[PDB]
């Protein structure tokens, strides 16, 4: 529920695979991402989905 340092980095990993993941999501044209989310506040696996980086191939 609760994922922070090397754990969240873990989940990230597992979840995200090949892609990749960023901590911060992209915003534009007082920051703020996974850890807030995930770490101060428990996450479900969709919202940790969303900071795995585009696909791409």
């Amino acid at each position: 529920e609760t994922l922070c340092g090397a754990e969240l980095v873990d989940a990230l990993q597992f979840v995200c695979g090949d892609r990749g993941f960023y901590f911060n999501k992209p915003t534009g044209y007082p920051q703020t991402g996974i850890v807030d989310e995930c770490c101060f506040r428990s996450c479900d696996l969709r919202r940790l989905e969303m900071y795995c980086a585009p696909l791409k191939p």
